[PDB]
């Protein structure tokens, strides 16, 4: 089966991740 | 005497005050 990945328009969640 | 709240478009200032 073939789908669609969803991309969230925010990335700050993953720059926080790193930060922190 | 009614109004409407007027919310930001940028949720990373409660994120940052999170981490902080």
């Amino acid at each position: 089966s073939v789908e669609r990945i969803k991309t969230t328009s925010s990335i700050e969640f993953a720059r926080l991740q790193f930060t922190y």
